């Protein structure tokens, strides 16, 4: 009904990160029609544009509320996994955090076009940096709005850097910054424009909606791509949910599907397509397109565990969440004020902005990745403690002052998968994360090595002045095994997920696309999301997907070539 009588030179499925980057510059020349389709909604939510409300689109109508299978290397528990479900995708309900990771990062993907030389120059054009000058690492001309934040807690944050530079971290004044060690502590940058969400929705897509060539569909999930036995000839669709009529849209001549549809529903919407391993598509009686090993495969995620500790009672009344809420539970007027009148204050922050990056264990690059929130964790799992502060609204209680450690395995060597749990396209995806799962138990040693280092920075002198006890994991968690069972038993998402559609050379059987982002044996079918990412790299991933849509939308339009 939509798209009657229209033929597309691009269909993008899925309106996220990448996608939001790909309909602006592939929309930009006027020649070519490009159609947008997003299951979710449009990006209208106050709690999207305000950087502290990220606590309420946890398990909200704007995620994809996704559980994991059981994972008995986990307590046998399901792990929630948080998608952004709306134009902008997960850039939208992410923690803004701007991480490149290390040159390092990309030579290790040992794929011909893509090492840190070809990637520098398409983070940098993507960038307008508020506080680094022009440069090889800064860009001041792109969409992308990056500042430090404009949130301080001048005693805590301040603790914090006394504390690591104790324990024998120095400052990284840049983590961004590939002239020097990835290592050290300081300030995370993010993506905010004066304390506004800066999400690919309102940086990329939202300026260029009248173009008359661009058609954008929200409530748009996607069930499927169209492939003739092979050539993609379009994608079916629904405006309605499961039950509703289903649609479908078609290619022009040497018009391209894209697949932007995220790291989870990418590999999950090739299956249902007919591209996949042989084995599991016959088991729901699917087509076999074309037989891909990797597709679902190679599922990184970065794993958190935390450490949690009140302040004494005379710094009752210095945390983020004193800065918030007052005592009664109800959003201060101050920061309501600030926020509103200067882009100032608590509402400002996603909390988790301040950390450093270490090696537990003289690896080439740091394994830990330590995030600071001068806040108090009330549950072990720090996204249940988001969700938690959300519903703390208004309840008339008083939020303890405190901090948190949360310590994140950055270079996983554990992997995933996502696969079909049915045939009925509307059903959740088969997913697993596979935490601890890695043969070295790695993984496993660098979260149980970062809650030592996480113990030493808090008996620090530069802390322990703040500090008095420690809540979790606790006096009763003092043995290695012990500390280990706690991380089976709390362990949760720092929110990545790349790498199940992943690129590689000719003549890797483990590979979905080429260096040209084109799914193998297929034509006509693109994947431009952080599926394609091999290796993932030290830090959260949002800049990086924005780096591969901005090269990708250059390689499309001839402005660029690759290998
Ligand atoms: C809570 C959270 C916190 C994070 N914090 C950070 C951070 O601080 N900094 C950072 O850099 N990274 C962060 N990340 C990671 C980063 O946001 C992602 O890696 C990146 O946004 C991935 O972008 P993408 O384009 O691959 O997918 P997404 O942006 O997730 O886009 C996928 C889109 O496809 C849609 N879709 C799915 N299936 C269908 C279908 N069948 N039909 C149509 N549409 C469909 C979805 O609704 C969604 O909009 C965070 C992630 C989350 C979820
Ligand atoms: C922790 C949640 C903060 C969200 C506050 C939104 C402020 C609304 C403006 C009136
Ligand atoms: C947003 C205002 C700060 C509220 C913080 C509340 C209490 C402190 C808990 C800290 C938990 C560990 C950090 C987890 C970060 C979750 C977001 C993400 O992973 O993208």
């Amino acid at each position: 009904s939509s798209p009657v009588a229209q033929k597309y030179d691009y269909i993008l499925v899925g309106g996220g990160t990448a996608a939001c980057v790909l309909a602006n510059r592939l929309s930009a020349d006027g020649s070519k029609r490009v159609l947008v389709l997003e299951a979710g909604p449009d990006n209208t939510s106050r709690d999207v544009k305000i950087p502290a409300a990220i606590t309420r689109l946890f398990r909200s109508p704007l995620d994809w509320n996704l559980f994991s299978e059981l994972q008995e290397q986990l307590a046998e528990r399901q792990i929630y996994m948080a998608r952004g479900r709306l134009l902008g995708g997960s850039s939208a309900t992410n923690a803004t955090l701007y991480h490149r990771g290390a040159a390092g990062d990309y030579d290790a993907w040992g794929v011909e076009g893509w090492s840190s030389e070809d990637v520098l120059s398409w983070f940098v054009q993507a960038e307008t940096n508020a506080d680094f000058g022009p440069g090889a690492y800064h860009g001041s001309g792109g969409p992308m709005r990056v500042e430090n934040p404009r949130y301080t807690n001048k005693q805590l944050h301040t603790a914090f850097f006394k504390a690591a530079e104790e324990v024998g971290l120095t400052p990284n004044s840049d983590f961004n910054d590939w002239s020097h060690d990835h290592a050290g502590y300081g300030t995370f940058q993010v993506m905010q424009d004066k304390g506004t969400r800066a999400d690919m929705y309102r940086q990329y897509l939202k300026p260029v909606l009248g173009r008359r060539n661009l058609q954008v569909l929200t409530g748009a999930a996607v069930t499927k791509v169209n492939i003739d036995q092979a050539q993609a000839l379009g994608v079916e669709f629904s405006t309605d949910g499961p039950t509703g009529e289903r649609l479908s849209a078609e290619l022009a001549p040497g018009g391209e599907v894209i697949m932007c549809a995220g790291a989870v529903h990418t590999p999950f919407l090739l299956k249902h397509s007919g591209v996949g391993p042989s084995a599991e598509l016959k088991e729901f009686g699917i087509p076999v397109v074309s037989n891909l090993a990797g597709v679902g495969q190679n599922l990184q995620d970065q794993p958190a565990c935390l450490t949690a500790a009140p302040v004494k009672e005379k710094y009752d009344g210095i945390a983020i969440s004193d800065h918030i809420y007052n005592e009664k539970g109800q959003i201060r007027k101050r920061a309501i004020a600030s926020y509103l009148l200067g882009g100032r204050g608590g509402l400002t922050s996603t909390g988790c902005d301040r950390g450093a990056f270490v090696r537990t264990a003289g690896q080439a690059l740091p394994d830990l990745q330590v995030r600071f929130v001068p806040g108090m964790a009330l549950d072990p799992d720090g996204v249940s403690t988001y969700v938690r502060f959300a519903k703390f609204q208004s309840q008339g209680l008083k939020w303890p002052s405190g901090i948190t450690m949360q310590l994140i395995a950055c270079r996983p060597q554990s992997t995933g998968s996502v696969g079909l749990k049915s045939a009925d396209p509307f059903a959740p995806p088969k997913l697993s994360p596979g935490y601890l799962t890695d043969k070295d138990g790695a993984d496993l040693a660098t979260l149980r090595k970062g809650i030592h280092w996480a113990r030493d920075v808090a008996r620090s002198s530069a802390l322990s002045e703040y500090l008095d006890g420690e809540l979790f994991p606790g006096s009763g968690v003092v043995s290695d095994d012990q500390i280990d069972e706690y991380i089976r038993r709390s362990i949760h998402s720092s929110n990545a997920i790349t790498g199940t559609c992943k690129m590689g050379n000719a003549g890797d059987s483990s590979s979905v696309v080429d260096n040209q982002l084109r799914v193998h044996g297929v034509e006509g079918l693109r994947v431009v999301d952080a599926s394609v990412v091999p290796k993932i790299p030290g830090g959260q991933t949002g800049a990086p997907v924005v780096m591969i849509a901005e090269r990708a939308a250059a390689l499309l339009t001839g402005k660029a070539t690759i290998g």
